[PDB]
DNA sequence: CGGCATACG
DNA sequence: CGTA
DNA sequence: GCCG
């Protein structure tokens, strides 16, 4: 059958049922925009069933005994199928609120509440945050200065690049570090909104202290044009045929003890993880983050030494990279 | 009905 | 509050 | 919104 889990269950990136699942995600983000996490994980669930199906689906029947169908999922998915449309989901896309919340929470440094604050005092556009600053954090004005270039897509080309100039300084900031690519991009993605990197080293311990010596020659190379420990949300200067331009990367360090969960954690998906730890704590009653597995019963970590470790302690089947597209 | 993942900056 |  |  369909396990209920999305971590129970092969996700491949592109699927048959994307314009199905495309319309469940907009209602998910929606749901979050008015505060409904609960309504947001559901419509995120369902529409990530659909993404692991074998098949398009073409009739109703199809989604009975489907995890996470009801009413309300049934009735968008039947009205797609009729009309090509369903007529609540199209009305989300137009309604200004939906369009002003999706702009502003796409600025680095707003959320959902600094979103929704600025849309209930009146403002709409982007000129309008940039006609008064000073009611601007830091995090914001930068994400602000660089926002058309944060929308473009980071390409593969970009990637690549990136991560040769952090080896650099990784290498110089501590010889025997690696940095490992992670994020979409490890899940097979062409493109991404970021570049996510993962950085340790084989003797457990002498990564401590290593960001900040990361960061600093990143800086004095002048390819930092923003960052604010264990994890750095930077804005790097790329170069481009005669330019350049900004591109968001994260920077995170753990020790190799930890590195087999930050890895998981920092590959996603957001659902798959989410999912994850939830069949962790509910169904094999372990605590899962991005550092360890918890037994609290016996009061012990779990110790992994890869992703496979971690999956066979949950009692689950290994999913590579590619099937965690939930 | 209560729960809905769980961290760091 | 923001970030992943 | 859905599940157990
Ligand atoms: N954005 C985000 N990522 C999270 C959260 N919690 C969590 O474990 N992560 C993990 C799973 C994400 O796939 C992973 C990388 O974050 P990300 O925002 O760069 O997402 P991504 O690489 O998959 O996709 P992209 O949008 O960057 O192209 O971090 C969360 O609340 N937000
Ligand atoms: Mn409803
Ligand atoms: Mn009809
Ligand atoms: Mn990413
Ligand atoms: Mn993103
Ligand atoms: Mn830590
Ligand atoms: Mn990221
Ligand atoms: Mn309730
Ligand atoms: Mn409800
Ligand atoms: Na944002």
């Amino acid at each position: 059958w369909m396990p209920a889990y999305a971590c129970q269950r092969p996700t491949p990136l592109t699927h048959h049922n994307t314009g199905l699942s495309e319309a469940l995600e907009i209602l998910a983000e929606a749901a979050g925009f008015e505060g409904s996490e609960g309504r947001l994980l559901t419509f995120c669930r369902a529409a990530s069933v659909l993404k692991a199906l074998p098949s398009p689906v073409t009739t109703l029947s199809q989604l009975q005994g489907l995890p996470h169908f009801g009413e309300h999922s049934s009735r968008v998915v039947q009205e797609l199928l009729e009309h090509g449309v369903c007529e609540e989901v199209e009305r989300v896309r137009r309604s200004e609120r939906y369009q002003t919340m999706k702009l502003f929470t796409q600025i680095f440094g707003v959320g959902v509440k600094t979103a929704d604050r600025w849309y209930r005092e009146g403002l709409r556009t982007l000129d309008d945050l940039r006609e008064q600053p000073q009611k601007l954090t830091q995090q914001q004005k930068a994400g602000l200065q660089h926002h058309q270039d944060l929308s473009t897509p980071v390409l593969r080309s970009d990637v690549d690049a990136l991560q040769q100039v952090v080896e650099e300084a990784v290498g110089q900031a501590l010889p025997g570090a690696t940095v490992t690519l992670t994020g979409g991009f490890r899940r097979g993605k062409l493109q991404g909104h970021d570049v996510d990197f993962l950085i340790t080293h084989p003797k457990e311990g002498q990564e401590a202290g290593l960001l900040p010596r990361v960061m600093c020659r990143l800086q004095d190379q002048g390819l930092i044009l923003y960052h604010q420990f264990e994890r750095s949300f930077c804005i790097f200067r790329l170069p481009q045929p005669g330019s350049w331009k900004a591109v968001r990367v994260d920077l995170v360090v753990a020790p190799v003890s930890q590195f087999p969960f930050a890895l998981l954690g920092w590959t996603g998906s957001k659902l798959f993880q989410r999912e994850l730890r939830r069949f962790s704590r509910k169904e094999k009653g372990l605590w899962l983050n991005s550092h360890g597995l918890f037994d609290p019963e016996q009061k012990t970590f779990f110790q992994a030494a890869s992703e496979e470790d971690i999956f066979r302690h949950l009692g689950l089947e290994y999913l590579p990279p590619e099937q965690r597209n939930a």
